[PDB]
């Protein structure tokens, strides 16, 4: 009944427009599971997604390999299985592709299936995502960490710039404040002349722009917004600020002194993607009230994550499900992480329509989520507000107790 | 069976960030289905998202429509269109509010196909329903903010299915951003009128496609909004010439809005080009049964642009595109500035269309795209992508 019968997919696109896996798998019951898988590369010592390379067809972003090894290595290896056994699956797919980092397969092919079976087994007992996978305590709502303001690689003269609606009593109140406050930006921007907005600007403008948009929107800073940054170090790091004109001892200097001076209750890759020595030095003057992300630092990859909980380099790791490539897995790094770091579930730039991070992120009561602007690419949050009524009196929205500050 | 059982209402975002209503309609047999229908019933409370709420039309939905049509059969399409018209009781659906009357009236319909275990296109237009349509993929802008003319578009007429139709389209955008960089929506540059085209033109044969053959341009210069004054410093006839010159000079299809709102004269004068171009009525028809029959016996045009959310109804807009169709006009269904939604992919291979105008290859518009594409593999041999055959020439 919820075995498997079919396994199919199939080359559609994501939000830019490249070639991305979609998934179905049939089970015996007649429920069908579909999984659209976020691309994105050929690079980088973690989960690897198979890319045609054929110039004649999207310019060699074509998936139609990846769709190949769903069609037939997958499907022969699977169909019988028990999709609702998520771990035995998972090990299954693992196993078949033989290679650390989910080369053979590719990363894309394995995550469709994964996510696609556990929708399926959803649908045959009849159960939402987040309750299929998280089970009877799946509650939680995420405050999110909503993009308003670009910067760096997408600037002209500190990549992002998000708002927290932590005062929000619920996420259809805190989704709306984030809209309102979006809008008033715009106006701001413009009555100045100049997913967020990207013009040119010091490093202080965007924070000073973004009080004043909180601020004329009718919203309290600190109580009911509070600002998450993520400069992305990486890209400005060879030993570090060309808007300042000046060049990790140093660098944790200016984010004490920032973070004194603005509501910033979260800072993701504040120093360099292997600065394992600044990073711990970085929480020793700011953990205790600031999340400290590790996205390029951290990778989503679980002995660099059990490494910086050793090294205490950390307290927070931004979750990415295609760089992992199996939703067990995932999991298995939230639950890492949350036993006491936070675990905040991110999208993708090659994302789409597929809002499973919606229902994941509840599944694990995960407390906060990373998406875009409020302005399709929406989908997870319209996905946010049927979880968040579907839960009625049982739902919760995280607020102040998302941050282990 | 299918039987209504239930009606529920939400307040959702649209592409635009702005609220909207999402309708699900539940049925005795347990079937749901959903629909988002993106407004232009709007509240006015300034204390919510500046007053553009849709509280009353959830509300309308919640209570009023609920109580009327629960125990309804969601399979008798036409009866519970014209319930609804019924309950409201206005001309222009203003007392429940056409979102709210469209979202009940697409999810009644989507509830219905589950619980006959087809697909929406087949489930509308019954065994016939195999068409692919031409898409006219928006590549690049203009006129206003989100040279004159406000929408450039590439047609993959060429193309042997929608598939492959969609990659021709996706490399040719692709390959106009590196042509552009060497000099919402598609790509707006300030800029000569003739310079997009030939932008347009270059990026076709640097991509590896033939035009006319392969790749064709429609255009939707909404000229309606600069009424004609070209401030090219030029200021009727003079711009019936003047599209003539064009279309002998680039490979254009079709033209939109080429004539202003209420110019009847000057529509029916473009005789001069309706027998080689398609002339689409947008803002000169706005999707209304009592103007299209009149420009049909004028012959002002020779297509229209059909708005799902102008109009109100399933019914009513199958009703129109018909009507349009029978009396050998194009029907061209199009999208709104506001969801994830993708109810116009189903009824465009419904009623066999032949022409959907859906916007850029880049969510919103990505995933109308994916619905075709998964139509088209699940109708396999039956399938049939318009080309050629979409156009009344
Ligand atoms: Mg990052
Ligand atoms: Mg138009």
């Amino acid at each position: 009944s919820t075995l498997i019968e079919a396994i199919v997919a199939r080359e559609v696109l994501d939000s830019r427009g490249n070639p991305t896996i979609e998934v179905d798998v049939r089970l015996e019951s007649g429920d069908v599971g579909r999984a659209i898988v976020p691309s994105g590369s050929t690079g980088a010592h973690e989960a690897l997604e198979l890319r045609d390379g054929d110039k004649s067809r999207y310019n060699g972003k074509g998936v139609l390999k990846a769709v190949q090894a769903v069609n037939e290595d997958i499907a022969e290896a699977l169909i019988g299985f028990d999709a609702a056994d998520q771990i035995a699956l998972d090990q299954e797919l693992i196993a078949l592709d033989g290679t650390p980092n989910k080369s053979k397969l590719g990363a894309n092919a394995i995550l469709g299936v994964s996510l696609a079976a556990a929708k399926a087994a959803a649908a045959a007992f009849g159960l939402p995502l987040y309750r299929y996978l998280g089970g009877v305590y799946a509650h939680v709502l995420p405050v999110p960490m909503m993009n308003i303001m670009n910067g760096g690689q997408h600037a002209t003269n500190f990549q992002e710039f998000m708002i927290m609606p932590v005062g929000a009593e619920s996420f259809r109140e805190g989704l709306r404040w984030g809209a309102e406050i979006y809008h008033m930006l715009k106006k701001v921007i413009h009555d100045r002349g100049f997913g967020g907005f990207a013009p040119s600007l010091t490093n202080d403008a965007p924070l000073q722009l973004i009080m004043e948009a909180i601020e004329k929107a009718g919203y309290r800073p600190g109580e009911q917004i509070v600002i998450a940054l993520d400069p992305a170090t990486t890209e400005i790091f060879d030993g570090y600020l060309k808007r300042e004109g000046r060049s990790s001892a140093e660098m944790v200097d200016y984010w004490v002194d920032l973070v004194n001076r603005y509501p910033i209750i979260s800072l993701e890759d504040g120093l360099a993607e292997d600065d394992w020595e600044g990073w711990a030095l970085l929480r020793a003057k700011l953990g205790d009230r600031v999340q400290l992300v590790g996205d390029d630092f951290l990778v989503t990859n679980v002995q660099r994550l059990q490494r910086a909980i050793e090294a205490k380099a950390a307290n927070s790791i931004l979750i990415k499900l295609n760089q992992i490539g199996s939703l067990t897995e995932t999991l298995s790094a939230i639950q890492l992480a949350q036993r006491g770091w936070t675990a905040v579930v991110s999208h993708r730039s090659g994302e789409s329509e597929d809002v499973t991070i919606a229902d994941l992120v509840v599944a694990t009561n995960a407390g906060q989520i990373k998406t875009g602007a409020p302005a399709t690419d929406i989908a997870k949050y319209n996905q946010l507000l049927r979880i968040e009524e579907e839960l009625g009196s049982a739902a919760r929205y995280a607020g102040r107790s998302a941050f282990k500050v």
